[PDB]
């Protein structure tokens, strides 16, 4: 039995055996109060202790959120989806100490991503237990406000003033920070790491002061605040949360009643409601996302991180060799998860009507004469690779680079890596290659269990992967310093160094994608 | 009726249908006297003049040379076989004139390869006439002597010298020197370029102070004097021409009186015991090559590179993607171009043994260790890729980087390539990949014949490529300045940057297979 006196509550948690050790787990630990009713769409509210020792033995609820029901029945997709009941009640975080309980362990708090709409903690894929046995870190991983209940915004009113989920990971922070050495962790040595909209969340905390002292080191797995789809706009925000509140029949007009009417709407009727408050959508919509509140977000990100005015630390970032491949088969001409999905030059054109769909038709032309300049045309997939290159440039490979080198122009160390590994076990079909998302399971440890089906070599890259994690949490530096590994360099602007990973051979290559990416980071903003 | 007047006499040549174009050919102009009963073994004697005029309209007879026979029928070794006449009376050279007649057009020499035992300038894949209607330059190309007929060596005696075949292309380089002013060209803008055995002879012109005025600058295709197959040593020399005289049995004592008997045995007698003089042998035998006779070279030719001493001059140097799977399917066990060649550690090990005879178990112990290191130890083609890769890096790839290096720290301008594509119509199966001589047709344009079964990249490839090739001859700079090219950047020993050359994106890397060559170059010598 292990009990753990939290400043607020005793809390017992279980154990589980991995490879032959114990890793005391403790899952759904709340950290927030309940935002139900006249809390709804507020920031998460502090807690009142209990004196009644807590039974944080299973994962909590995830918080509501529409579900993927595009291929009912199929792996791909659905494991993505939350394994666990969707309730408001949501606001719980789970911890992982490697047994013995250690003296004074670095802490990775992982961020979930999503489109800021959907994601919970309790996924297979996320499981911390991995990286407490092998590496003897402490993983932390919460649950957030996601779609409107976590993003609605009406600026400056404080019964809706945006950010909500945001605020929801930065007080598990300081959670971890007022409790994790009971556990014990080390409150100074905390990495934040993060995939997709965690990721521009890891990146947001960069920015946010009241983050600053909530961590100390940042890894970004394909995403950052600077990618089209993260931060929403002041205006933006007004129109769609106007529009939403038509949809329900709370067009009120004071503005602090207008969201009272929202808070006494089914949970239900919002989560419907909400995928038709923009017009044209793409399967990178992303409806209530981040916006500037003044609080979180003191102005534009763009600005604070072009100014230097973030968190001076180290980063890891990286991408996937076809970020974009996922979005094609959510509605793109021709594109399909059981077809090898060969394209006309016209299906192509259609597909940047999709994705860019406020884009003029000058941009839509730069798009096709740009990235269509191949050599051999007597061969089939140009076009539909082209546009799964398009899209995971636009979207993550070239706004993470972006950050990357602004980052680094400050003077710190910053990491880049190239994950170029497709899975043995991938669900989805072969065309679409080395898929968003799918490197996750490698950093979590998953091909370390041997009765899992994962090849041995990615036994291999996936210890590998995790050593060069925690050597970054602990020491700031991603290096594997034992197995005669690549070293990994720093990032700088003027060269541009990144790792690549994959079972082969592991390289250091410069400027990834150097010509895409000045089309879309300079020439594409004035279009 | 085209007509030139040599030097020697008036020659005759015939105009070609070139892509709507017209090229004028000499075939066969001879360049030196027949080198047949007193004057074989000897240096080429210089020619009389003829009062005549001259045919030039065939090739002229090929060197006497063993053929390959190994699979009869099959394109792909058959097409290295000789296509004319064999005979000690070989000593002619081809001429390709662009129609209308240049004014002052560089000329590129081509020197055919084979391990100084075979080839000959009439091979289809040195057709010159597609470099002289493209880029209107000027090409020669002649045949040498090979074998013992043009390498047998006692030093000293001018009987028998050595390095005879290399004072035929001499002669050669010295034809174009006094003759190609009266067809066009520029005898001030001659750029020396072959593979193999020929890029071999291209690195001791280079080295050879008779050779400096010869030329302008040096093009060097999977081959340099410094590969492991090149140089034959003094001591091998001696052994090599007494133990021949045993085998055609006529060992003498005056040294003299020992060339009087072979140079009575007919051809066939000779070409009959070359293979047998050496005891063991692999496929990369060089059982009758150049050596040091105080002639054409003056000192170890590894001295000279080390020291500086060669001519001053640009030159283009590079390497096929898997320069070594060629010499498999000639006597390493569990390989044939018929079957997938899956070998096991077992065989593995008795390739080492069959390319590295007289090398100690200590030697093939660390080649295993140091190449087998892959990750996924479940892959069936480890060992046979790892085979090749130990024949490729050893033979031609390591030699090759440090020829590069060696010749660019004394101050001149080198460009390095990694030829990576695999012909559409290659013969040879699959798992042999961008073998060893297989880059010549992309270099000498016969992808440009759009009526040859080519794909059209494969036109646009060997179009970029002979643009590159021709600009280097005319400009020095192997730059392709006009449709959005890959810049081409000059060889440093510190940076040791290289172009990949393929159909689907051109790279700038740096530092080709360093960890192997470090192997090869560095530590091998000293076992
Ligand atoms: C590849 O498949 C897509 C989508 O197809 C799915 O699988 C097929 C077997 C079929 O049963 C479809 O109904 C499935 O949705 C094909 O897509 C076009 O896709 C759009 C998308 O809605 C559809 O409206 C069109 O009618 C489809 N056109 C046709 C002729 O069916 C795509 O054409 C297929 N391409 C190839 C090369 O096989
Ligand atoms: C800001 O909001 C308005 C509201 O548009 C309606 O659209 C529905 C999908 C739903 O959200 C409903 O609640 C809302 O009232 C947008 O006006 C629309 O703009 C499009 C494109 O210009 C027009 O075709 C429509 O006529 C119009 N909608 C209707 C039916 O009134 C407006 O576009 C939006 N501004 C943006 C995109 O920033
Ligand atoms: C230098 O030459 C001798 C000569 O060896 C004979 O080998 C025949 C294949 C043929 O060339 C014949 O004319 C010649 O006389 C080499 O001696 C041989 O060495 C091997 C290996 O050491 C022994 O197994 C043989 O007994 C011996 N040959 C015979 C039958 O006499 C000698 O090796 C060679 N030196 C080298 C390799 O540099
Ligand atoms: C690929 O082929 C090689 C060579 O085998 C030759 O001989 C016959 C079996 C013929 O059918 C043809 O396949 C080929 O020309 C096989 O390797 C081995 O070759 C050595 C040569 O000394 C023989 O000693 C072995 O017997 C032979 N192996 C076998 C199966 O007998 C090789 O096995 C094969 N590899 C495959 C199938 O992947
Ligand atoms: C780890 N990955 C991150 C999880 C999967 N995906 C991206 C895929 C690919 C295409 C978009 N479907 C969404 C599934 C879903 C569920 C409910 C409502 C709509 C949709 C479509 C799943 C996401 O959770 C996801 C969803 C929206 C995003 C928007 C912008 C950027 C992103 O990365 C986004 N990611
Ligand atoms: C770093 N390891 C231990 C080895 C696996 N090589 C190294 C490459 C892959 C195979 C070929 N050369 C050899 C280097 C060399 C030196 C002299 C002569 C020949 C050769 C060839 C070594 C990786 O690059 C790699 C790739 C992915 C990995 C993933 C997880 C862990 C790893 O170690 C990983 N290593
Ligand atoms: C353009 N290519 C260069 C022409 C072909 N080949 C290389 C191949 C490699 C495998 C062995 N076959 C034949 C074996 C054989 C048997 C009887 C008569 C001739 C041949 C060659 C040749 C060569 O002519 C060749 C031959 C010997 C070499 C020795 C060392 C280095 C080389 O590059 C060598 N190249
Ligand atoms: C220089 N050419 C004319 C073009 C062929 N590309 C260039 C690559 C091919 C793949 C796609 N990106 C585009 C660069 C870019 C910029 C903005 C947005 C998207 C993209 C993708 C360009 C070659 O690298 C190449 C490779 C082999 C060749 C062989 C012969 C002749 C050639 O031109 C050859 N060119
Ligand atoms: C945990 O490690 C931290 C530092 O990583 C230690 O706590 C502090 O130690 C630093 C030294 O770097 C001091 O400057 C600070 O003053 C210490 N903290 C405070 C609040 O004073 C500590 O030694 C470790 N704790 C363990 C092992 O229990
Ligand atoms: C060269 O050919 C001569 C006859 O053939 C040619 O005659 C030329 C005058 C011209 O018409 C060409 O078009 C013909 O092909 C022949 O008399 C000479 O003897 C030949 N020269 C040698 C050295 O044999
Ligand atoms: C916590 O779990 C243990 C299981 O043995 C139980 O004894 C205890 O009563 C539980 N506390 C609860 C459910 O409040
Ligand atoms: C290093 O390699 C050995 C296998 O040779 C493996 O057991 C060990 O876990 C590896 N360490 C890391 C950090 O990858
Ligand atoms: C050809 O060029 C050389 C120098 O490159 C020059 O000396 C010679 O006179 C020229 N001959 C011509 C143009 O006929
Ligand atoms: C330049 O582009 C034209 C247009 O297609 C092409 O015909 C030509 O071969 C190209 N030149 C080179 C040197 O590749
Ligand atoms: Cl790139």
């Amino acid at each position: 039995d292990i009990i753990i006196a939290t400043k607020n509550g005793k809390v017992r948690g279980m154990n589980l055996t991995v490879f032959g050790g114990t890793v005391t787990a403790f899952l759904g630990i709340p950290y927030a109060q309940p935002p139900l009713g006249r809390l709804r769409f507020k920031k998460p509210q502090s807690l009142t202790k209990w004196s009644d020792i807590w039974n944080a033995t299973k994962y909590a609820n995830s918080c509501c959120q529409n579900i993927d029901q595009s291929f009912p029945g199929f792996h791909g997709s659905e494991m993505w989806n939350p394994n666990t009941d969707l309730s408001e009640d949501c606001l719980y975080l789970n911890v992982w100490i490697p047994a013995p309980k250690p003296k004074n362990a670095t802490v990775l708090i992982w961020i979930y991503g999503g489109g800021f709409q959907t994601g919970t903690s309790s996924l297979h894929v996320y499981d911390g237990k991995f990286l407490a046995r092998v590496e003897r870190v402490i993983v932390v991983s919460m649950n957030y406000r996601v779609g409107a209940l976590g993003f609605l915004a009406l600026p400056g009113n404080p019964e809706a003033p945006g950010n909500m989920g945001l605020f929801d990971q930065q007080l598990a922070l300081q959670w971890v920070q007022k409790n994790i050495a009971a556990f014990g962790g080390n409150p100074k040595s905390v990495t934040l790491f993060g995939e997709s909209a965690g990721a521009a969340s890891v990146s947001l905390h960069l920015l946010s002061p009241g983050s600053h002292s909530l961590f100390t080191r940042a890894i970004l797995q394909s995403g950052s605040f600077n990618a089209p789809w993260a931060v929403t706009s002041l205006y933006e925000a007004r129109n769609r949360t106007l529009n939403l509140a038509k949809l329900t029949g709370c067009s009120r007009e004071n503005e602090t009643e207008i969201i009272k009417c929202l808070r006494n709407k089914d949970p239900q009727e919002i989560l419907l409601n909400e995928a038709f408050v923009v017009p044209y959508g793409t399967p990178l919509s992303v409806n209530f996302g981040p916006t500037v509140d003044g609080d979180f977000l003191t102005d534009m990100p763009d600005i604070l991180l072009e100014l230097g005015q973030f968190k001076k630390t180290q980063i890891l970032v990286g991408v996937n060799k076809d970020e974009g491949t996922a979005f094609l088969v959510y509605g793109a001409p021709g594109f399909s998860k059981d077809n090898n999905s060969i394209i006309t030059r016209k299906e192509f054109q259609e597909g940047l009507k999709i994705f860019f769909p406020g884009v003029s038709e000058f941009g839509k032309e730069s798009i096709l004469f740009h990235y269509t300049d191949w050599v051999d045309d007597q061969r089939p997939e140009n076009y539909r690779e082209a546009l799964g290159d398009v899209v995971g440039d636009y979207n993550f490979i070239c706004p993470a680079l972006e950050f990357t080198k602004k980052f680094s122009e400050w003077g710190n160390n910053a990491f880049f890596y190239y994950f170029e590994h497709r899975s043995s076990k991938l669900p989805w079909p072969e065309w679409m290659g080395v898929m968003h998302g799918y490197e996750i399971e490698f950093v979590f440890g998953l091909p370390l269990e041997r009765r899992d089906n994962y090849t041995k070599a990615e036994e291999i890259l996936s210890r590998s992967i995790v050593k060069r994690w925690a050597n970054f949490a602990k020491y700031g530096n991603p290096n594997e310093t034992q197995n005669n590994s690549t070293s990994w360099p720093v990032f700088k602007s003027t060269e541009q160094k990144y790792l690549t990973l994959n079972t082969e051979s592991t390289r250091i290559m410069t400027k990834l994608r150097a010509q895409q990416c000045r089309f879309w980071t300079s020439f594409f903003p004035k279009v």
